DNA sequence: CCGACGTCGCATCAGC
DNA sequence: GCTGATGCGA
DNA sequence: GTCGG
């Protein structure tokens, strides 16, 4: 569906969504506007009225009324006003920095810190994450072409195998589903020696090696099971250097690995459909395990999972490729 | 009418 | 110094 | 803000 169809409407709703999350700090209103924008962005007709839109699930009374105003005037008085508000628009903008949420953004703008320039002049008021988010503000808002993702995958799989040939690494996200571009890289890691009923260095050693070959450049956070950081492809000789990228690496116990792979492969809509099914067939699927219920509703023990297909089999769907997992 | 709207790892703060 | 809460991103 | 028990 072309943007020109209902783009003014969905942009309006998305803009309203951000102010709810970042300014009003009403996270549930933020997702309400998002969900409404989503169902409208999929609607294969140019909307003529709020009442027409209201038929869609996620569009209620208040949004239908806002659509009425927008269709008649081409604008929203509330949105126009808050756009022009210096304090509100500053708070909403600062949250685009990774590490700066609604709370930090408010505190900054409270004490007169409103711009990136302002942030750069006040380094010691930033924590480690926020400084990294500031440093790579532009780079982080860029997307990653699949070709670069493939190049990034080459390095990750190579270095991981080099540390220990028994490691298993899988790049998930939209990339695994075959997307033409990605927002970041999400790597799922496991090792035969690591199970739920079971070392404290399995993740570090992988991170360390990727730092040694200078793939990983910065660290946002790092524990025993989850790494969040920054990486960059090596500069192609005399050519323009690649943008710094966000990369996450999480260590998952072997017996929970493929539930994790399935979950973090998505899509979100697919995951909801899949576990809905799922429910009807008497199983419960989360990020970690698939478990049976249970006449009362009482969940039993997690079932043995050795592959993605295993999960599909338990609930009698035929296995579907990552590519066909949009919904 | 009114509660749900995933859940959790890590960094850091608030309180003792 | 330890313990739990909070902010943040996913 | 929207949905639903
Ligand atoms: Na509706
Ligand atoms: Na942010």
């Amino acid at each position: 569906p072309q943007e020109t169809l209902n783009g003014g409407i969905t942009d309006m709703l998305t803009e309203l969504a951000n102010f709810e999350k970042n300014v009003s700090q009403a996270i549930h209103k933020y997702n309400a506007y998002r969900k409404a924008a989503s169902v409208i962005a999929k609607y294969p007709h140019k909307i003529k009225s709020g009442a027409e839109a209201k038929k869609l699930p996620g569009v209620g009374t208040k949004i239908a009324e806002k659509i009425d105003e927008f269709l008649a005037t081409g604008k929203l008085r509330k949105l126009e006003k808050i756009r022009q508000d210096d304090t509100s628009s500053s708070i909403n903008f600062l949250t685009r920095v990774s590490g700066i949420g609604p709370s930090a953004a408010r505190k900054f703008v409270d004490e007169g810190i409103k711009t990136l320039e302002d942030l750069r002049k006040n380094e010691d008021k930033l924590n480690h994450h926020q400084r990294i988010g500031l440093k790579y503000f532009g780079d982080f808002e860029k997307r990653i072409p699949r070709e670069e993702m493939l190049q990034m995958q080459d390095i990750v799989l190579n270095e991981v195998k080099k540390v220990d040939s028994e490691y298993i690494a899988t790049v998930c996200g939209s990339f695994r589903r075959g997307a033409e571009s990605s927002g970041d890289m999400d790597v799922l890691l496991t090792h035969p020696s690591f199970t739920s009923e079971s070392q404290p260095k399995l993740l570090h050693q992988v991170v360390e090696q990727l730092q040694k070959v200078h793939f990983i450049t910065d660290t946002l956070s790092k524990g025993e099971t989850k790494f969040m950081g920054v990486c960059q492809l090596p500069s192609k000789n005399d050519e323009k250097e690649y943008p710094h990228r966000r990369i996450d690496i999480r260590l998952i116990p072997k017996d929970q690995y493929y539930c994790g792979v399935l979950y973090f492969t998505g899509s979100d809509i697919f995951n909801k459909n899949m576990r809905a099914h799922a429910l009807e067939k008497g199983f419960t699927i989360n990020e970690y395990t698939i478990r049976p219920l249970g006449v009362t509703g009482v969940a039993g023990e997690p079932l043995p999972v050795d592959s993605e297909k295993d999960i599909f089999d338990y609930i009698q769907w035929k296995y579907r490729e990552p590519k066909d997992r949009s919904e």
